[PDB]
């Protein structure tokens, strides 16, 4: 039966003053082909690329994506990194050079064994209109809004097969 | 490859379609073996707040939503609470499948060993070294202490499932 509400709450402590300005800054996903990933996240989901880092010795690049106004990205390089890495709710996409041409290689999405990570989730003003647009753009769906018993809630998949939940906060008060 | 030039990157980027203008990155979902340890670590050790819990007695799971929010902004009424909680940016959604906490042969995978995908979440903090001194005192397991290895000034800890959490100071990043 899992925890009651009260039991769950008893397991929680109020935050220590030392953690007062902490923020949940990023979730990192490895991506096979950064070309396909950047197109998906900016053109399909409307995020902005806010920072790109290359490491030639380790052979990887990092791409920071966020729902930010690109007008707010600062022009100087040092201040740009500090602002990008102080933004809440970024997605960090790691590209290990070479994966895009390797026909055997693919990453795992965490939704089959071995499982752990499940999905990221985008809050939208309207799941039906978002998902209609998605359909028109050729996006691959895991669960259309009306499929299954959780009506009004959908999952799509990025080019790597990672799941993305599409949810409408103003409607979710309709199941427990 | 040598990976993408900055220009080739930008060329794969589109401006945000107006249909997306109010979208927000609302959650990252992790499955947790035992919600008791997970709630303790993310509140008491990391300073997050539990803002919503949901239970699904038929499908035998619960969801716990965790976020850096003042507990006094949480609405008192339940329906409003959900709307508020599931509209916050940057929440962590922990899924408990009932019974896992008692199963000695069951563990989740953190993405950082074959087969890889997900890599970590990350917390921006004002002071990586002080934060990590406190983590150590509280018994936190480390993947990478701040001065271990090449990238000095950045850490990785693990939660009770072994998921990697980066600890970074945005103003120190970029050597
Ligand atoms: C992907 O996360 C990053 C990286 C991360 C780069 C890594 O590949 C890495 C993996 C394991 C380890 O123990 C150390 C580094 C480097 C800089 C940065 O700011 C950031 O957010
Ligand atoms: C874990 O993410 C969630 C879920 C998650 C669970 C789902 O119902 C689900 C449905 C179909 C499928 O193919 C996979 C999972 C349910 C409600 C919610 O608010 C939320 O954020
Ligand atoms: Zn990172
Ligand atoms: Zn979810």
């Amino acid at each position: 039966g899992g925890l009651t509400d009260e039991a769950a709450l008893s397991c929680c402590s109020d935050a220590d003053p030392s953690t007062k300005d902490f923020l949940l800054q990023q979730t990192m996903l490895r991506v096979k082909d950064p070309k396909k990933s950047l197109d998906f996240y900016t053109r399909v989901l409307g995020m902005t690329l806010i920072q790109k880092c290359d490491f030639p010795i380790m052979k990887f690049s990092l791409y920071f994506l966020a729902y930010e106004d690109k007008n707010d990205i600062p022009k100087e390089k040092d201040e740009k990194i500090a602002w990008a890495l102080s933004r809440k709710a970024t997605l960090e996409l790691t590209h290990n050079w070479g994966t895009e041409d390797d026909e055997t290689q693919s990453y795992h999405n965490g939704n089959s064994d071995p499982r752990g990570f499940g999905h990221i989730g985008i809050a939208v003003p309207d799941v039906y209109s978002a998902c209609k647009r998605f359909e028109e753009l050729g996006v691959k769906f895991v669960k259309k809004p009306d499929d299954g018993k959780m009506k009004g809630l959908a999952f799509i998949q990025d080019p790597d097969g990672y799941w993305i939940e599409i949810l409408n906060p103003n409607k979710m008060a309709t199941l427990m």
